[PDB]
């Protein structure tokens, strides 16, 4: 008589479209009975509106805070400035919104990302899995490619966020798999059609991601790989880790965008490893058929980032943390940051890259505070 | 008779000279016994290291440590990339030698500030009488301009780092003095030739610092007035808060410099307020042959951060700190100017802007830690 | 008696204002049957188009174009690129516009400069009284300081646009009045109230023009001294040389502002001088409330052009021009501030700021041609 | 009994190296009897002139000029502002001695592309075949990829200054050979090894090219390929539009670099096509081991110039050159990026990449004035 077990699930989703994507993104999540948190912006029309109530009369379980109520609840955390306006950076709210509501699973998801089976969100209820022996995945330079589990055309490719210095050596690197107790909190699902691939690499190959034949693994402590906010679940007591990075500091007087979920993905799984979680890669497996991007526009927003992110992660693994909780740990990470951004060197390191980290680290912990404010 | 106190007095000097100054700064700091610290740098000729011995000779207590016997005591305190090379940063060398060695006032001088009386040293001990019912002087507008003490042709002019949003309307403040209890720990001497304006009013007026007329004044609580690192005397108990900002840090793009000791003067002052200490401006009088400047060079440098001080001074009217002493209460500053750095608006406020007092911050605790690390 | 000299004027202003200040500018305006040019902008409101109809049927000859028509006439001279919106530069409309009309005298004001005496427009047509032996005052130094004919408190202050390297000394400059034959075609007017200052000045000093108190002078070859666009009458002959020089070239990456009439009125008078012509400054005098501005921001806006001002000056003095009329010297003109783009040097001259040079004679080319298709 | 034949080559090659590529590449210098001409710098250490002297003794009619006999030459030409020091710019040198000795046939190289075969001059030599009826390579979308004329693993790529937006497009295009009259004046010999890929492909799928496979091709008009300067020769008479453009402008404050021949190498295509001429790509194949460099700060110094090179390769479609031989060709060229300064509309286009055009254009024409000058 086995019973007792409910697992509840919000979808975070923060979007500027009028809604049109819900046609295909409700059938999944209505199913199971999941819940949709869609998060307008001040530049979002009220179209958006009128289709979550259209979407919700279907039986759907989505909320559309306004930008008032949005506002309203982050002055009441002392954390008004905290997130921008005009930026994809309000999914925080949905985080938060979803933390506070005490759902298990918080899945972050775009509005470009359609599920393509209908166990979408059985398959990310894996971060509740809890501890147990399982196989988990090692590479002997310390880093996993996550896009290679995908049938990609015309050529091999890595992830966006994956560290440059480390890409011609990988073909050498060793992966073993070997039975080792692990406890999955981060779900990374992988996607179909345009892979999350940098821009460098995107007008390079335009990449096509045609099927997902590499099967699902869970990455041993030490070895590492990117996980982004398209097709990501994370285990509530792993979200205080996974603050959606605010972007716009300079590098070089280059302002930085399109990596906020890059440093977020780092972030929280290296707080993860030292609290002896792990991170899964494979299924639910998504579509992403990508919004119209300008690929040279998108180069100049993640240049600036990309300079930086092979010494930050190199510094990374230095770095030892403290902390018995996610909150703890990542308040930990956030003071690690600031030590890396006065000793790393570089042609890139100027006085705004430094700070840069700087900045970062306390907004960090403003984050972090609000979730402590809300106990 | 009164015997027993034996204030020791430590002049600390930074400098890229040949050491001919020296033959001017030495005889009133001979003949107190007070010890000289010339921090020099990697762009320092090596005929300063022959006057200091030239000096020594002479009776004068001069150190020069080499820049490896500095980076090796830095590197010992955990903070070897703390104080840049090629800067008068490195003057916080000294500020820290002359608190490791037990001084008792601490006298920030540069190159070209040469004492006009023999009483140089006895005058600066003024930071050592202690707590006593005087005259202390508060403003209406809670500013006082020192350069009012002063006799300047060919106008009325402002010091460096005076706000300019309360220049306008200084003439209609009131000016009363009253006997209360004070403590004085900073005293800021005055300049005669070339007085401590900034670049603006410079290049507008070229003011010449006739005679100095106006005697000297202690500030109340809520006075204020710039506190520069040329001519004044910081008591040790205060001197944690004495740290010289780190420039460079880039507003809109462009670095600024020049206003290390208008933020240095400031902290301190706030620090020591909060304390129930005072600031003192008037003798000892020094001439200021200034050294030679491009005047436009130094409008470039000192922009970025004059269109930032006004909106920074007011928001640390608002914030109370906390602390029983200096060392905790910069740190309690530090964490002040990080809430400041997000609550701040303006047009000036970009993100490099905003993290300038985020890694500026960070320094400062980095220098207090230095600071209880050697005690 | 003498009849037949009909002498035509036309005043050109510029404004994003609602109109009010055609109350105080129109009287000297349509007693002289002047006509009055208004060049509204995109960000002009629709309260300036019912105030020049409100004061058309009072009798003053005023016209507004719309952007449209604006825009129409531009493009019909091939130049719909030159003249950008959402700024000052728009005043370039309207000398177009009065010189294609045929207009005698061009009076350049802004909507804050308003006539004090009747004769106002009398004043300006001084501009055509041709060449005759006068008493030309010459300067030892090659300077003239316009702000001299005003009383000034609280002390002394030169024009916006007067280059620094030369203040200093210009008080043992030798000035000298002797008759000479002298044909005067541009004519600036002083202003009360708030003088034609720099940022950097009015930030030191704040300075307000009591009286003109000095008369009027006309400047000999070889003494110069800046004009600017707020109250300065050109003859239609120099017109051609008369172009608002574009605004926002970066200097290391800072953009320039607020100098576009310190250009027009260096160069319209080096343009003059070679043609045997002079500038004239004194009457007509207007008071000068000025709009509120951010000082602070004009002071950003103005130092990348303060950085460059005293370079270029000089290697003005140093390169003969040719031509037989102001567009052919206009022309010449600005093939040698290419030239001097590459010989200059200095620290301010980083790439882009020798690039503002090369774009800027470009743009005076294009000013040309269109005169040129006009005619 | 035919004689007479007796084409003459030199070999242009800037470097900062110690000289030791010399071993490679005398051998098919000195079997052909051409000129290298080595142009060092003031970061050209001396053991650059004792190797090229060690070589002249083997037979190797090779030329060393000191900066200071460059410098003199190009102040007698009245231009000594025009090459920049510590810059790969210093190869103008080379091709303004090459070109004032008479040579036929100017080959511009780097110190790290090696001929692979004997005949490596005398391929070069068919600039010198003069106009025939010829097989023409013309495509659809009027782009050719000279890289598909190599086998490149591990996928295909394009040549570094390819519009990118063609890219995609390109699989679609269709190519066609027809015989037609041509005159090939420039041959842009093809490379082995790391090909001359931007650095976004290099980052993205590190090339290697293993064989040259496709042979050679003659592109008809209306079809372009852009040609470096590696492995390219120039007949004479197209020499003067060969001009290496000067790096260092910025675009949105970031200067670009490593495009100088991207520039040239569309320029003097440009030039020649409208003059009747071709550009060829094919053999001689060299071999490039490239100089080690960091990729990522490659891409920072290239992201400026690609972000601008697809609208600038589009306006010059536009606009139709004037010029009966190269030097009036392409100072019309000069003058038509000029117009397309103002022209082009988008996010890259701030105010100094727009000057970039202008200050380039001006270059342009000093270095065609230098080579009137030398008539
Ligand atoms: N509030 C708000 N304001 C905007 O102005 C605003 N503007 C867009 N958005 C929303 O942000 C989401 C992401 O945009 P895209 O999917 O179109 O762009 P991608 O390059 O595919 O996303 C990449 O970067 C993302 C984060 O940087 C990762 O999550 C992805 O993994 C990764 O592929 C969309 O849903 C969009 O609708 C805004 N949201
Ligand atoms: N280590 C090192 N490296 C350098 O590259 C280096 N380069 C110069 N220096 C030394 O810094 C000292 C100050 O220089 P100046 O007196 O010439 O400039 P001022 O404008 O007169 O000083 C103003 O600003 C100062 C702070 O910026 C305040 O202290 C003054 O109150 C205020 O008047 C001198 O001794 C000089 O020799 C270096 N020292
Ligand atoms: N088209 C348009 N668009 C705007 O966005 C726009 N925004 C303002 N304006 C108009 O430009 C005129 C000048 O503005 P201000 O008088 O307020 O500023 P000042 O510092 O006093 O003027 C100084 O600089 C001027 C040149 O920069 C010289 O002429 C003067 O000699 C000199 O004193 C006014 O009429 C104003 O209404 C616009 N016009
Ligand atoms: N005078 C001087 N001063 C320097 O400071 C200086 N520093 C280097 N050099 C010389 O310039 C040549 C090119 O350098 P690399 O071959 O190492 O770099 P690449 O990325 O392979 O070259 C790419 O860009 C070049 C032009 O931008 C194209 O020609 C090539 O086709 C294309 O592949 C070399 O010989 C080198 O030794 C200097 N020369
Ligand atoms: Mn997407
Ligand atoms: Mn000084
Ligand atoms: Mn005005
Ligand atoms: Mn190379």
């Amino acid at each position: 008589h086995m019973s007792g077990r409910d697992i509840s699930t919000a979808v975070v989703v923060t979007t500027i479209s009028d809604g049109g994507f819900l046609d295909r993104l409700a059938p999944a999540l209505r199913d199971a009975g999941a819940r949709l948190i869609v998060i307008p912006d001040r530049n979002t029309g009220p179209a958006l509106f009128a289709a979550c109530e259209r979407h919700r009369r279907l039986g759907l379980d989505v909320v559309c805070p306004s930008v008032a109520e949005q506002q309203d609840l982050l002055e009441r955390l002392a954390v008004p400035d905290l997130i921008p306006y005009h930026s994809d950076n309000r999914r925080n709210v949905g985080y938060l919104m979803a933390w506070m509501e005490g759902f298990d699973v918080i899945v972050s998801m775009d509005d470009d990302n359609l599920p393509t089976t209908d166990d979408f969100v059985e398959r990310h209820q894996v971060v509740c899995q809890g501890p147990r022996t399982q196989p988990v995945t090692a590479s002997s330079d310390g880093w996993f490619n996550n896009c290679a589990l995908l049938e990609v055309e015309p050529t091999e490719v890595f992830p966006r966020g994956f560290p440059f210095h480390a890409r011609p050596a990988h073909a050498q690197a060793r992966t073993s798999v070997c039975e080792r107790p692990a406890d999955v909190r981060i779900n990374a699902g992988l996607w179909l059609g345009d892979p999350d691939v940098d821009a460098i690499t995107r007008l390079a190959v335009r990449p096509n991601a045609l099927a997902h034949s590499g099967g699902s693994v869970v990455l041993a402590e030490g070895t590492w790989c990117p996980v982004n906010s398209q097709n990501t679940a994370v285990h509530r007591d792993a979200l205080p880790a996974y603050y959606f990075l605010r972007m716009g500091q300079p590098v070089d007087g280059v302002p930085m965008e399109r990596f906020g979920d890059i440093f977020s993905g780092y972030f929280v799984q290296v707080c993860a490893q030292h609290l002896g979680h792990a991170v899964r890669f494979g299924d639910p497996v998504v579509e992403h058929p990508r919004n119209e991007h300008d690929l040279l526009d998108d180069l100049h927003k993640e240049v600036p980032a990309v300079r930086l992110l092979d010494d930050i992660l190199d510094h990374l693994r230095d770095h030892p943390l403290e902390g018995g909780d996610y909150l703890e740990t990542y308040e930990s990470l956030s003071y690690a940051l600031q030590e890396i951004a006065e000793r790393v060197n570089g042609r890139a390191w100027s006085p705004d890259a430094r700070a840069f980290l700087h900045r970062s680290a306390h907004l960090m912990r403003s984050w972090t505070g609000a979730l402590r404010t809300v106990a």
